[PDB]
DNA sequence: AGGAGGGCGAGGGCGATGCCACCTACGGCAAGCTGACCCTGAAGTTCATCTGC
């Protein structure tokens, strides 16, 4: 298990309802919380596996609506021009946040022959502790990095002390069961927080 | 010639240096306008275009 402390003055794991109008899931999503863990240390043999968050900074809200564009990058038309295809996003940012993901990994089927779960842990240990990453971590938006840190136990103050808000049913990290390589076809699953007691644990599928 | 050229101690004492009121009146402190254009939408289909046939 690894209790990386990601952290970062703006944050916006936008919930799957308000995409469009981006409001920030309350904490960090697991999904965002576990690609976190990826953007630190991948490898088509890890599988990374978030345990417990624990939410660091209290859940403070700051909008932001950035004219964010409205289509994709397609090889068809070779340019956008932002102002024909604008789009002006609001984002429900939460400010100031943190959370000491308690994450763990396993090995997927094609974990290779060096399936060693400790070469991978250490390699994960080396690059959070030095602050190595293959993706400076997303909080939830690349717009948004994640200061993290590897801690042993617990270096930060949770301010969620006593029994707090349940955010309801978050997105947990979608599905790429169904996908071939590089994600495909995917699904949402979806978790009760359980609560946030005070940092919340995930429920591994 | 050799003189002596003041010695003394007073040089204010007393009180008053202001009294009276007034120190503003009047009214106005805004008028008139603007405070934004423009777009950017969901949702769906069309339509032009591409790939494959």
């Amino acid at each position: 298990r690894f209790i990386l402390e990601i952290s970062g003055d703006l944050a916006c794991f936008t919930r799957s309802e308000l995409k469009v109008e981006r409001v920030s899931y309350p904490v960090i999503t697991p999904s965002a919380a576990r690609n976190i863990l990826m953007a630190i240390l991948w490898k088509p043999a890890i599988r990374w596996k978030v345990l417990k968050i624990e939410i660091l900074k209290p859940i403070q809200w700051t909008n932001i609506r950035r004219n964010e564009v409205g289509t994709k990058m397609s090889e068809r038309s070779g340019s956008l021009y932002i102002e024909d295809n604008r789009q002006q996003r609001a984002s429900m940012l939460l400010k100031d946040v943190a959370y000491r993901i308690h994450a763990d990994f396993d090995m997927t089927s094609e974990a290779g022959e060096s399936d060693n779960y400790v070469k991978f842990a250490e390699m994960f240990k080396r690059r959070a502790k030095k602050g190595q990453y293959f993706h400076q971590p997303y909080l939830g938006c690349r717009e948004f990095p994640c200061d993290f840190r590897l801690l042993e136990k617990a270096e930060d103050g949770l301010p969620l002390e006593d029994i707090t808000q349940d955010f309801g049913f978050m997105l947990y990290d979608m599905d790429f069961s169904k996908s071939d390589p590089r994600d495909s076809n995917n699904a949402e699953p979806m978790f009760y927080q359980c609560k946030a007691v005070n940092g919340v644990i995930t429920v591994p599928p």
